[PDB]
This record gives structure tokens, C-alpha cells and sequence, in this order.
């Protein structure tokens, strides 16, 4: 991993950072210019996406280098733990859209059916409105559940804060795919992306294994 | 080579064929899908594109996979040889262009500079056309050089032919990112696509090494 980076920085290649390529000689190099591969030797750049198709399909191998980014945020989600959950699905919602909020007006429902309901912040229209400062409030604040069924039930904070958090997990969404919200994200890291009720969200998840 | 081609054909990928990737382990997998790259065993596709920036910059490994499959064209080309040649570059030509048209007129210069002109055919209003039509009737004539050599004068083949060579020759200029004429690809496999006067063609050829 060491003789590396230099050639990397040599082509203007930011935020360098190493990891476990499925393919020996090589290593998933995590970059700022995207999930790139590159030769223990560093010769050899691939700015492409590499796969496997397994058995279900053309799977991307960075799908799970992906997932544990997302994972690695936890202690920023709002969870909505399940009686005992038989899965753990995370959700990319913005407070401003209908569905997100008919989503949430059903959480006794997911969460009774045995589905662990983690919430990411989304907002759609940029981080440049009272709406992206209002959920940085409510991501940020001392009971994140308090605040956020208080936001769904119409009142949004006074205070607000500025765009950090909810930006990385808005950046987070995007090299998911997320192109609306809800979104649901499995946690095989897999992409249900839209709404979905509760029992369709089972079979969804139950199906894919 | 031998297991590979299963799991492919098993992913909807056409006329596939191995060949020499510059990384061990993986062998650059010329498919109808396009230059992909897989390994040795088989559970694993790049559908993606590998370079080297060696020093001049990110030049793709299948830069040079491709200039052999012009080269191996040599044969439907129409040459324009120069006394002794110092450079050999292919250029794609249509015969309703201006700057292809005037290029033409400057064999003898661009011969006298030590440039070997080979002509490939690239018919821009696709092959449906009574002028994809001619240029298949001239790459095919009996005596290309007379033919081409007419047709740049005004004189196009009365009768004419349906496309195939030239097709064969379109598609291999779009897979070089040819978007108009006139055309140089290098001898190297390089790019210069546009009209470039003898001199300055020459520059072009000598500076990149």
C-alpha cells in the first residue's frame, strides 16, 4: 500500500485511500475521483467498475465498500429500533416530501414487523434553504427522535444550524444513486430506492437474500 | 483462455475474445461489448477502462489493442506511399468533406514530407446514402488509388455497391472516437482527428514520440 499514492498525487488523484481488492495484485483504491483499482505495483490504473456476477447479477464490488461507509454512520442516524428486529434497513428521507413523512407515520408497523428503520438526512433541494438548515438542526440536536417526529408533525425548529452532517449524508446518498426520497437502503447494501409499505418492504428484503 | 468464455456467454456478453492484459491474473476480453477485462478464473469483470499514465498521461491500455485491429486493415486501406517514408498515418475520409477534400489535394506534400498516407473510409451520414454507396464502390474497385483519385476530381462511380468494407471501417473510427473528417490516427495509435496541413502534420508526428 505504500509504493503507491505518489503516482496517484502524480495525476491529480485527491483523498488517496488503499483497501481489499477481490483481485490480488491489485487494491480498491478508494479515491476522491471515485472507487478506483490499482496495481500493487502502481503501474496500472482502473477508472472503471469492477463486478461480479455471482449468481443474482453484474453485483459491484464497491456496493460493499460502499455499505460500511454508510454503516460507519450510525451514531448519526435517527433509529427506530424494531420489539427485535429481523431486519436493519436505512433510509434516506428529506422533511419536505409526502412520503417520507406517510413512511414515518408508520414505523409501529415496520418496526412490528420486525424491521429496524434508520434515517438518513436527504435534502433534496440543496443545502442552500431554511429546509436544509432545519434538519442539520434536527440531525444534530440532543434527541434526534424527539425532534425529528416533532419536524413530522409540523413543527420545525426556530434555531438553525448550518449544513455539515446532513451534507456528508446527502453526498453519502448520492454515490448510492438516490434520486428522490424515501429511499431504502438494504443492509446488504443493496437499493429498494422509493416508497414502500411495510409489508411489501418485508418481501422486498426476505426475497433478496 | 479456456474457462472464461462460459460465465460470459452466462452475462449476455457476444463475440467474445481473450487476449494480453498488461496485468497478470486478468486478460483483456475484446468483447462486442466493448474492451473489458477479466480473470484468469473468471468470477471477475471490469467493465470499465484500464490505463497507464506512464509519462505523457493516462493512455489506455487498449489504445494500442485497437491500432492493431486497424492495422489489420492494411490491405482495404488506400495507400498513398511516399518516396520513403519518415511517418504512416491512417486518416478517415469522406468524399463530400472539404478539408478531407483538400487534404487530398496535398498528397504530394505530405508525401514529400516523408508521410505515408492511408486511407480508411468514413461515410458521417451513415451507410444509407447513394454517397455510402460510392465510397463502397471505390474501396472496393479495382484500382482504389483511380478510383478515389476520380472521385476527389468530381467523377463518382456510376454504379455502386452496398456498404460493408466502409462499414467495417465506420464502425473502427467511431471505437476511435472519430466525430468528423478528416481524421489522422497516428502510427502509434494515437489521435490528432482534424484537418492538420502537411507541415503541421509533421510536428504533430515528430514532437509525440
Amino acid at each position: 500500500d505504500a509504493a503507491i499514492k505518489r503516482k496517484l498525487q502524480s495525476f491529480n488523484i485527491s483523498n488517496i485511500v488503499i483497501k481489499s481488492s477481490p483481485i490480488s495484485g491489485i487494491k480498491t483504491a478508494v479515491t476522491d475521483q471515485g472507487i478506483l483499482y490499482v496495481s500493487e505495483d502502481g503501474k496500472y490504473l482502473f477508472e472503471g467498475k469492477l463486478y461480479e456476477l455471482t449468481n443474482n447479477g453484474p453485483v459491484d464490488v464497491a456496493g460493499k465498500i460502499l455499505v460500511d461507509k454508510l454503516n460507519s454512520y450510525k451514531d448519526e442516524m435517527i433509529v427506530y429500533p424494531a420489539k427485535n428486529e429481523k431486519h436493519v434497513v436505512t433510509v434516506f428521507m428529506d422533511i419536505t416530501c409526502h412520503y417520507c413523512h406517510l413512511l414515518h407515520q408508520q414505523l409501529k408497523e415496520y418496526n412490528d414487523l420486525g424491521i429496524t428503520v434508520r434515517y438518513l438526512a436527504f435534502p433534496r433541494a440543496g443545502m442552500n434553504n431554511q429546509t436544509a438548515k432545519q434538519m442539520e438542526a434536527i440531525w444534530t440536536a440532543k434527541d434526534p427522535v424527539f425532534a425529528l417526529n416533532e419536524a413530522e408533525k409540523g413543527n420545525l425548529p426556530k434555531e438553525v444550524k448550518t449544513p455539515n452532517i446532513v451534507k456528508k449524508h446527502y453526498e453519502l446518498g448520492i454515490q448510492f444513486g438516490v434520486r428522490g426520497t424515501p429511499s431504502i437502503v438494504t443492509s446488504t447494501g443493496e437499493l429498494i430506492g422509493g416508497y414502500l409499505k411495510p409489508a411489501d418492504l418485508l418481501r422486498a428484503l426476505e426475497e433478496t437474500a
